[PDB]
């Protein structure tokens, strides 16, 4: 179950790029859903197979035509206090709703993508893991934003997003909402990671965070 994060790229200069959420890899092609994969700035090796954006109101990273927008440094093996501090720093001009709980929801939701402890993917997509790999990322991402940014998506709230969801995504969202608190997260066996965006003039970039097995 879940989607492994077995990437091992480490950048020689400590800087990383992301392929983005829905972005073109090459400007003459149709955009693809890229799971916010994070790559080394030097070798373009994945460092983390997926990641999640932590600030829906900031700039999103991309790597179209191999030109980075949004450059990151990595904080390894984060805990509740570090996550909370870094998340808050990335939201200087917005308040995070139920901030106390922000680590709990992020760490649970990202783990549900990594491991899927309650078998949401089997129930929503069956054996179609290729579709689920991106379509489940997207619903997990929106639910992360419910908690980072108050972006609750439903048939009567943020309808412009909801109506774009596939039927399987809609089912998965209901399962996520039912199952969120109904498992224990095995923190001692996991490495959570934070990607801190380098400063730029103006509205900055969203931070990213992700998880892998140790």
């Amino acid at each position: 179950g879940g989607f492994p994060n077995d990437a091992k790229g480490i950048s020689g200069n400590g800087k990383y790029y992301s392929l983005g959420q829905i972005e073109k890899l090459y400007s003459n092609q149709f955009a693809t859903y890229n799971n916010l994969t994070v790559i080394t700035s030097d070798t373009h090796e994945n460092s983390d197979n997926f990641a999640f954006c932590l600030a829906n109101g900031k700039r999103f990273p991309s790597f179209t035509d191999e030109k980075p927008k949004g450059i990151y440094t990595l904080v390894k093996d984060i805990n509740k206090e570090q996550y909370t501090k870094l998340l808050k720093e990335n939201h200087k001009w917005s308040s995070i709703p139920n901030l106390n709980q922000a680590w709990d929801t992020f760490s649970r939701l990202s783990y549900m993508y990594l491991k899927d402890p309650t078998d949401i993917v089997k129930r929503a997509w069956g054996t179609d893991l290729n579709t689920a790999r991106t379509y489940f990322h997207q619903v997990i991402q929106y639910e992360i934003w419910r908690y980072t940014d108050g972006m609750r998506v439903s048939s009567d709230t943020n309808v412009y997003i909801y109506e774009k969801f596939s039927p399987q995504q809609k089912k998965a969202l209901e399962m996520i909402r039912t199952d969120l608190y109904n498992f224990t997260v095995p923190y001692e066996n996991l490495e959570y990671r934070f990607y801190k965006p380098d400063w730029v003039f103006g509205l900055g970039f969203q931070a990213l965070a992700t998880v892998r097995w140790k």
